[PDB]
């Protein structure tokens, strides 16, 4: 089998994501001194979407949108999967038609390695540290809930990166195993084995590699990656950042005390992404494979007095989004397309030649043409979400345009607050100008209402015209 | 922020210690009529190590071993810190890699409240009563000598419990302040404020609360605690205690005249420990926090004709050692593990998920597995020390097995005395049987020599094989 054989009529897919990875934390973007040589290289061979976002910047909700192509109400994943939200059915539906189900039906070899976080835990909880106490977070994904991912080396959620746990394809619920290796390292090694096994190109394949770092347990990263930032000037990083509290404050110190390890995690993740790319090139599986590097959400880490994410601020919504496909896409410096994490379902499927297979239930944007050609879509506006899992009449709904971030809050069906930021004049979003721009607010109000009605979201009824 | 958020991958730590607290002075142990309802409750929710000891039962030396994880010669704290030992460098090294430095590096919020006693005083001495006269004992701990403890409300040493003094985090050397409240009361109040501030769980935390009572100034305890023992039958306490001198003697009367107030102090300390535990439970910070209650050493108080400690007798070496961590440790009635005060550095760090961070310089036992599982270590033998600060060739070196206490004394490098007690047949250690057990003494001799050689202790050369 040394002779070159027929190229598959549809491309492979290697979907790589790292949890809690901020969009501006990429070296080639030139905004932060974080080292990501492998992602920079990947970007140079493809496209770097510098305005990409995640509409509901929370783990399960974001992943739920990605898999179903539906906004939160429809995906049913309105909050993180854990025992607190379980009674409300917060988990991916076994009946949901996900993009992985589609590719499996189209004859693709399927694999998933890493964090899934789309199953509701139930008693008795599996024996991992994050299941002890009042609230459990980790649960097994039985075969019938894997949506086509036949090769399985994954877990629900678990954050001790230095000794991660996984369930292989045939392991029963209580037979997960621990690995004495950094998560991204092990995951990249298993991804390489999977990729090596696809070298004969007898059929197409789709592989997801879902890494945990740079998600918390920021310090849980190998020392060699920390050494790279031992001389990092943290105070210099806060220069011109009014959104980062001053030194001496709770949140200002939180940012300063964790930024070094956050970058260490990213650089470590970067190196392992490099290993996967190298495996693809070694097996001649890079040119006709769509490789995507993205994240479910960013992180505030003290900025805006917020420690986590789950908020409309840029540091929370902005995510990396690098895509390569040498055979069909010429490299483009930077693309301003406001593609969202959840748009990947219809976008990738259409790019892959399966546009007719996208379910009528999919609500997100099919930006395949924009991605392939680079043709802009200036009218593209993405939504923002926060849904109280036990009371949908409470929460946030908003819109993000290329210039403004607008959001309204409601409590029991009544609008409670209005927020508007002009990111051009106020890039760090420090001035809520909603009360100063009544005309503009009214315009966004009808626009939001129309959006909520289009997506069959009951919240639409709270906006009184 | 009402929704439950991700559990930290490593636990918090609340290390509580009361100076000069005897191991058997715990109510649930059933040997003495002292009331400790809060510690009894803590024990019931965790583990009570009834054979725990302190190898060098003296304040600074013991604390020095705890912080560095090294035996006395290596820790450099060979005697109490005061102006007499200062010329010999008896103090914690600023360059010593302590467990607190490790946790700080791992992103933990750090706090220390109470007695430190690890700094050598220097002229002009700070203005406290114990610094007047020929020998000064109290000194300030500048920020660079705090080994990572950012939140600081502490002092060197000071024993007038009714009006204690402290230095807050930013106070200069001569700006300490006095408080008109019982030490343990104030300390518990400050610990509660610290704990309340950790409720958002944005990062892990480690807090040390080092209380002075039941250390001398035995009478310096609130009247309400003394009232509890107003009817205590002191003579009954001496029943079956041949180690306690008879009434009418100097040491026999000393024991009888101070036992009531000693218990009063303990009960008072107990109540304040209860306040701290309650704060942890109120903030949902008890289940995933390792809580430790221990002491640097016990006290003879007249027993064996000794007023103080700094000796191999059980009443001096035995210390309380209660540990709880609901999320990972099921309660165990009593554990016979002979864990030592100084073993907490490697033991806690490994239990917390930072085994790889223990310096190669650490010499004490890592008993994390034993503590977590309850798996015994029958071969565990702990050392005993007494080092003459101005002449290391003089002093004691010994071993404590589950049955025997063996010790040898040397003067200028020559063995001066041999002591051996069979605690099974002679629990109150009244019969030195060394001269009657030559075979056994020879066995312990080689065992001691091997121990001293392993720990790079020059005293090893004095034992002539």
């Amino acid at each position: 089998g040394l002779q070159a054989q027929e190229k598959q009529p549809t491309p492979n897919l290697v979907f790589i994501m790292a949890d809690q990875y901020r969009g501006d934390a990429i070296g080639c973007i030139g905004k932060e001194p974080v080292k990501t040589p492998h992602l920079d290289k990947l970007a140079s061979e493809g496209i770097n979407f510098t305005n990409a976002i995640s509409s509901y910047p929370v783990s399960s909700p974001a992943r739920g949108m990605l898999m179903t192509g539906m906004y939160p109400i429809g995906s049913k994943v309105t909050g993180n999967c854990n025992s607190e939200t379980a009674p409300y059915g917060v988990e991916l539906s076994q009946n949901a038609r996900c993009w992985s189900d589609v590719l499996k039906d189209q004859g693709y070899n399927m694999g998933y390695i890493g964090k899934w976080h789309l199953d509701a835990p139930y008693k008795p909880y599996v024996d991992t540290y994050n299941n002890r106490g009042k609230v459990a977070w980790n649960e097994w994904c039985p075969p019938e809930r894997r949506h086509g991912f036949d090769h399985w080396i994954a877990y629900g959620t678990y954050d001790y990166h230095l000794k991660p746990m996984y369930w292989n394809t045939t392991a029963p619920r209580d037979s997960f195993y621990y690995v004495n290796q950094w998560g991204p390292e092990y995951e990249a090694s298993k991804a390489i084995e999977y990729i090596n096994g696809q070298k004969d190109q007898k059929q197409p394949f789709a592989l997801v590699v879902s890494m945990n770092p740079p998600h918390t347990g920021y310090e849980l990263v190998p020392d060699r990656y920390k050494e790279i930032y031992k001389d990092l000037d943290v105070e210099a990083l806060c220069k011109g950042r009014p959104d980062i509290p001053a030194k001496g404050t709770e949140m200002g110190d939180y940012f300063r005390n964790n930024i070094r390890n956050y970058y260490a995690c990213i650089t470590g993740v970067d190196e392992n992404v490099g290993r996967i790319i190298e495996a693809l090139k070694q097996n001649n599986l890079f040119d006709n494979t769509i490789v995507v590097f993205t994240s479910d959400h960013g992180i505030c880490m003290g900025a805006h007095e917020n420690a986590g994410k789950d908020i409309f601020y840029e540091e929370s919504m902005r995510i990396p989004m690098i895509l390569s496909w040498p055979d069909q896409i010429k490299p483009r410096k930077s693309d301003p397309l406001m593609i969202a994490f959840a748009d990947l379902y219809p976008t990738l499927l259409s790019m892959m030649g399966f546009s007719k297979e996208i379910p009528e239930t999919v609500q997100t944007f099919d930006l395949s043409n924009e991605v392939l050609t680079g043709k802009n879509k200036k009218d593209l506006v993405q939504p923002y979400y926060f849904v109280k899992f036990d009371n949908h009449a409470t929460g946030y709904r908003g819109l993000r345009t290329d210039r403004y971030t607008y959001a309204v809050h409601a409590t029991d069906g009544k609008i409670d607050n209005v927020i508007l930021f002009d990111r051009t004049n106020d890039p760090h979003e420090m001035n809520n100008i909603a009360s100063q721009q009544l005309k503009l607010t009214h315009t966004f109000n009808r626009q939001l209402k129309t959006w909520l009605e289009k997506t069959n979201d009951p919240f639409a009824q709270y906006i009184k015209l």
